[PDB]
């Protein structure tokens, strides 16, 4: 009853969803797509209908502020490759079955709706079983688009990554956070100098090699710039720790604390499936050693940042003030140009010759599609606390 | 800090063992299982060392009261296979690693060690970490189970299930449950008779072709029991609540609702995936019927019984209760029977016969050793709520 009545609804929601995504892409004798887009069809339907009828039933502690910023970016994303698909398949008709173009002008309109939705945000249990409905909704969407990267492998523009998995872990974390709100009760110019360069340097080789085989110096140039963002990080967020040392009736920022380690579990994955891909497979040459320093130079500058920033938030000589400055900002700039490969770079980084030949790329493919996206929510979250930090001292 | 603390080790030590075990078993180059069971070895090494640290510091709410039954049950059943395979792996030592025989020596006395400590279930914080540290290590374990029976397809009896999937299942939710606890502030002779008829008949129908291809009328057999028993719940069920409807100041029982919905979601999905695999698949034949019939049955007897059983316990003319107890006893000799084959038989049940073809032996057996186990819980739990509305009304 209640609050649990809901969510015993979305989770046998997404379960049937889930076993029908899953069933129909993993099964032996043929794959099915038609009824899986006929299944999210019928989903985003009815989450769309709830949302207008609440829209208009309604038109007479809010969590982390860059949500609503992807949500809209992502959702923009979104409409795109959805105003693309319509294009292409309404040309021809003849050859293809009509759910295939029935799915992107309800997922145009359910994107549009949602976001709305979820920008501005009585039957408190109407409200709730809607809101959890729509939550299954979006994660039977990212479980199908996370499948749909694995079993791969006029406009005419298919290249356009659909990002629905993004879009729908955005709004999955909007959905959920307003569910459960449902009637609540001076510079050193050593840090940013070298943080801008980092950026435009980073900026420059996701342009070059990351926007789309490629080159044995561009692999070279990638990992280059990798190691020495991740490399400097490390050392600049071990040096803010310790910077502390040589120095509480406020409460624990549990929020806070669980997006950083929580959203870094993505990339943690991401390089413990790395390593071992190296240290069994790659046959110890320059791309393995490159491989395995970017991996676990990932893991360092995930757990020393995560540890610089819980504790400065807590806590809440010139020079330690003034150093703790370069120190945030160095460490927000290159957050930052770390931000946009997990966003807008292609899920199997070409970068990724060694991971792919170890587990395949349909599994390969499943992972990064899966770990890379939270990558998206630790950016941003490092990225507002390094300024609130900043900001603060 | 302090709870959080301790979850936020737990999944960052899941995940680094999730990651080596699918690693190390759905990559293309090798199957490793040496280095996945030197790193099960470790895990239950310092689990166990933690456990005997805290028992010697110690010696000087609870949740269900079923969960200590199976968990010594299921924990025999591990210490029997763990004690076949030091006999089996002793016997040869020149042609087998030494691994593989050290790990059925840890393997027993963390079963050992970890059954007498939750049997008889200070530095808190310290506490916390370490149940969280075993809680990740019995879901460790129960991923490799769950991986080694996918891959899969003197005493020489290595046919011995292994039982690790539902020891670690009852583990490590009695390891959470002590964890959010530390630190606290007449008869109608219908029902009986006719649910003893078929424990009978059910209880045959596990031993003729259920503990170990076979026959067309055992299969038939298998079906008929089944559809009979599960169809006679959903009426029996059914009346339950309409008396109900012929005739307040306490509250929502949220474990027990949770744990009977939460717990039937495993059956669920085996219903699911046996609908599609005969919808698409078995063409039309005799066992499709039955296993249509079947899978359909299992979500209507799921559904109907939480509805009644949730309903009698909340509420807490002569023939009204006389006819109640009939009702409460009949589902309850129907659930226990209903629970020795999830419980006993070999996972991959020989009726799944359209179910391996369409899915494949990997992913079915997946699906089955992930979901079944879960159906136990719920079969305890019905068993045990059934007997306090029996005794109650």
């Amino acid at each position: 009853g209640g609050r649990l009545l809901s969510v015993l609804l979305a989770v046998n929601v997404l379960l049937l969803a889930c076993t029908l995504i899953s069933g129909g892409a993993f099964n032996k004798v043929a794959v099915y797509d038609t009824d899986v887009f006929a299944l999210l069809t019928t989903m985003m339907l009815l989450a769309a209908l709830w949302i207008v009828f609440y829209l208009l039933r309604t038109a007479r502690h809010a969590g982390p502020i860059w949500l609503r910023g992807g949500l809209v970016l992502f959702g923009i994303c979104t409409l795109v490759m959805d105003v693309f698909k319509t294009g292409y398949y309404s040309s021809f008709f003849e050859c293809q079955s009509a759910i295939k173009i029935l799915h992107p002008i309800i997922q145009a309109v359910f994107v549009i709706v949602q976001t709305y939705f979820l920008w501005i945000s009585t039957h408190l249990d109407l409200t709730r079983c809607g809101l959890m409905f729509t939550l299954a909704t979006n994660l039977a969407i990212w479980m199908a688009a996370v499948v749909d990267e694995s079993v791969h492998q006029q406009q005419g523009y298919f290249y356009l990554y659909p990002f629905n998995i993004e879009y729908s872990l955005f709004a999955s974390t909007m959905l959920y956070v307003m569910w459960k709100n449902v009637g609540r009760l001076e510079t050193f110019f050593a840090g940013p100098v070298l943080g801008l360069l980092l950026f435009v340097v980073g900026l420059a080789v996701f342009i070059l090699y990351e926007v789309q085989g490629h080159t044995r110096q561009a692999l070279v140039i990638y990992y280059s710039f990798n190691i020495v963002c991740l490399g400097l990080m490390t050392l600049v967020s071990l040096s803010g720790s310790v910077i502390y040392r040589f120095d509480h009736k406020n409460p624990t920022r549990t929020l806070d604390v669980a997006l950083l380690m929580g959203a870094a579990l993505g990339q943690y994955a991401i390089s413990y499936y790395s390593i071992v891909a190296v240290v069994v497979g790659s046959p110890r040459d320059l791309q393995g050693a490159l491989n395995l320093s970017h991996a676990l130079l990932m893991i360092a500058q995930h757990t020393f940042q995560n540890v610089f920033i819980i504790e400065s938030l807590h806590r809440g000589c010139h020079w330690r003030r003034r150093c703790l400055k370069d120190i945030s900002l160095f460490l927000l700039l290159c957050n930052v140009i770390l931000w946009i490969m997990p966003a807008f770079g292609a899920r199997p980084h070409f970068s990724n010759t060694v991971e792919v030949d170890f587990y395949g790329y349909s599994l390969w493919a499943a992972i990064v599609n899966i770990c890379l996206p939270f990558g998206i929510f630790y950016r941003m979250h490092a990225v507002s606390s390094l300024l609130e930090v900043y900001v603060l001292s």
